[PDB]
């Protein structure tokens, strides 16, 4: 099933354009480290702001990058059902693995029109999905009781990047799901407490920055070893929170950007940080390097 | 001079497509009982489900039923900047008096973000422009300072649809902002608090079913009668309540479909109510109407 | 019926104990400037902090003081029902008008352990009752269906100190609840749409100071002046807004010592104003005096 | 240091007095189950409903009965000073091993107050404190920085009970202190995955009930064994979330009541759980029976 770490990767801009080059690199740089799944345009890859044509140019490349050598779940929800169908068959098209279907955010749908919403695009793919509930960016929760009902009704609904800042929701989707049903960290900060309740992984923003501490946090975990899973959570913790000091994927894209890796380049509405988010960011950026060079042999 | 009561209209569906004949009827129901203007394509004309040649149309076709008889402002916001300025500058073809911007959902601009992003817009068009704030939808909120530096910097920003739930926040952008900023109540059942502490009108969800009861409430106030405009108030707020039993715009569409102005068709994300709801929404609506046909004097 | 506004009072504090001079002048000055009535010893009277025999003697004082002129509703509210008896039998005994129950704070009853307390305590006395929600602070609100109950069953509960922060909740209890009943504003800022749907006065903090000009606001209002009311409601709000910039008292103690009216005496656990927020109500104060000079003629 | 299970017990009353005979009863039990500690008189002892006299006798007799085998820290908690600083000396004759301080409580004292307000108590006692977070029941939270301050300045404060609902305020924790700093859980549901990321104990609820299972949860994580505390986790998750199915310590007294332990005398103001509440817990309490048998090799 579906377990371990999946990177929800920036889309990295070069004069208004793809950045391919860039991409690529940070693909082989994750490939390289560790990391079970490349997540290609969701939140992290600044979906919003991408054209039609590149969304689908994104997922086109991820795929042709990696080459089935690691997990592709592209991102292809919409709050438009008819959307989400059209893109999630795309993404089939090119060949993914599966698809992070995010609930529909603005519209704010009845739990009933999320059960026909998901239903609607599982019945239209053969694709494995994961559902992801965010309600802080969406204006909506994806209940316990409709995940339930919709896993019931939707064999290939397999799993959930639970979003919700809420680890009582992990222990109520364990008592309500069967347990090939995958939970997944969507909050780098609490992977761990996620993880120590049943969660089997994460999709996780800092493994951008840091593939093979942020893999080894999860494998610590799961192979039976919580306290030096313990030791590599708080060497990253002060990283987690300022990977959010403002909104994700500002502070992630330009962490990539302060390393030769990326051009700062965001498209409106997001904007670059205010100088003291900056330099807070820049300061974490370092000792978070320094930490991890002593507890090298937790995660290298 | 923006004042008085403007309807957000649904967005009326027949066989899968626009039906123009039940907008046609729906508008001049609208003009027929004072209303001050109309905004398309916003949350209650399902925005997020049109396609995008139909949310120019219903612009078009609202333009082309209404002859400059009343007031258009069309919703023309996206969470992406480059699609915003685009929606609006084909409003501004099609010959509106301006135009609502919703602030970007789901991927949670910081302030600055918010600035640009509403910024860009307004250098981009000659249009007056109406910010629209509504957080528990959008996963942000337009502070009090960045709607007073986008009208320092922005002539053509004029007003604020203001949904955040709170008149303490009316007050408060009263505090900050010039006297000639237009303050409207998006929200019907705090209206007239809103009007109280200085906002100027409402752009309404309730006034598609009852136009002149919801537009008197707002003239009565501004016309010095405090006493009945809170008997007009007191009159329809369980149905300002009941029409966010579930998620605007199902029971405002539901209540429509009910009096055969339009077909109860919905888009997917949005389902139909449930039926408990359904007949609390039923029993609210004759109520209304027998209420209103005590107070008649007040609105007539 | 209760309307118009009600001073809640600080304790004033001098060496440790209480302050019966600067009591005595500060209870003149309500008297002489249209203050309807007194709260003594609630939360801006520091309650918490005061001895049983404290608690005892400032209401005692208070009624002696007044002698008759102006109306008592003292503050006997606890989270134990037998001491809210004791302390409400006490108030009684001294000879107050009414008393002022919060709900139960910290221990978050439940609504039926929200109608057995007030019940209760409404059993024990023939003294008319004030209810006051305040969620913010105890962890619970009434509910509107819960203060309709208590209504039903006890004919000496005649009112509630709203202080919810929601103009909704007022909306609420004028559908549920008679006419006889009266809605208070408990927060100054609020008062003003309070009244717009259908509240009779305040209970307040800024009426310490400004006894005149806010008394002034709400017989505006109930007079049918909503403009004149709305003005003095804008000239006072930078004050009403800058009274809570730390948790009441210690704004308006602040203040009242500033003008060499108390001591600024406060117990552990509130502590003075951290510096900057000193400034901004020793600012806002400057402001406030000069702006109501200004407007003279709507208050004096 | 502080570390493993504390249990929080609950007053049992019997006629209007303390049922001294089925407290013992109460402390044999869970010093037969390897619980480590005693919490009398918090909030799951109704202190709040108690009068001074049976305050101090509740802690004099579990302090007679306990004869030093395992730990007793009283709560102490006032949100007044003074009030707070006489129970800890109370408690401090008696002979505990510490105090619990509750944050205050409806006052909502700044950062700067609480500062004072707890070294105030620290240093009017030589006994070890255990700082006590829960901003639901209070309406103010003790910020990291202040804990950061105070243990700074007061050598006798030990630790915390974390029950603001937030398992990255434990990793905020763990950064900003000592790690002799002892964090335990305030919620039974939070405890595996507070420990996960470096708590070290549980002040349980749940205890009252289960003894071993709960205690057996935290050694089973603490010996390195987390797939077996999560076993033990899910077995009760749901118990843990229904002992909060009404405002604690309702649920749990219900509970021990059903069982034949002690009288379910509540004082006012709280309630018996409202009759479809009671049903969802006794069903959850039989169930915790049954499945706590399949993996009694685990606790056992």
């Amino acid at each position: 099933k579906i377990q371990g770490t999946y990177t929800a990767i920036i889309s990295p801009f070069h004069n208004g354009q793809i950045d391919r080059k860039a991409l690529e690199r940070l693909l082989e740089h994750q490939i390289e480290n560790r990391i079970d799944g490349i997540v290609p345009v969701g939140t992290t890859g600044e979906s919003p702001t991408l054209s039609y044509e590149e969304h689908i140019e994104l997922v086109r490349l991820t795929a042709e990058i990696v080459e089935k050598r690691i997990k592709i779940f592209a991102g292809t929800g919409s709050n438009s059902t008819a959307e989400a169908i059209h893109l999630t068959k795309e993404a089939e098209k090119i060949g993914v693995d599966g698809v992070l279907l995010v609930s529909p955010y603005y519209n704010r749908p009845s739990q009933e029109g999320l059960f026909r919403h998901f239903s609607a695009i599982a019945a239209s793919t053969s694709l494995p999905i994961l559902l992801y509930n965010i309600p802080s960016r969406c204006g909506v929760d994806i209940a316990v009781d409709t995940v339930k009902r919709l896993v019931e009704k939707n064999k290939n609904i397999v799993g959930i990047k639970e979003a919700g800042g809420s680890v009582d929701r992990v222990s109520q989707l364990v008592e309500a799901l069967p347990g090939e049903f995958s939970i997944l960290s969507g909050d780098d900060a609490l992977t761990l407490p996620f993880l120590s309740v049943g969660a089997v992984g994460v999709v996780s923003v800092a493994s951008n920055l840091f593939p093979r501490p942020v893999s080894a946090l999860v494998r610590l975990y799961l192979e039976g070893k919580p306290f030096e899973a313990r030791q590599l959570h708080q060497t990253l913790y002060p990283l987690f929170r300022d990977l959010m000091i403002e909104t994700n994927p500002v502070p992630v894209k330009t962490a990539l950007a302060m390393e030769g890796l990326t051009d700062l380049e965001l498209r409106l509405p997001l904007a670059p940080l205010q100088p003291q988010n900056l330099e807070k960011l820049k300061t974490t950026l370092s000792r978070t390097k320094e930490k991890l060079a002593k507890v090298e042999h937790l995660w290298a």
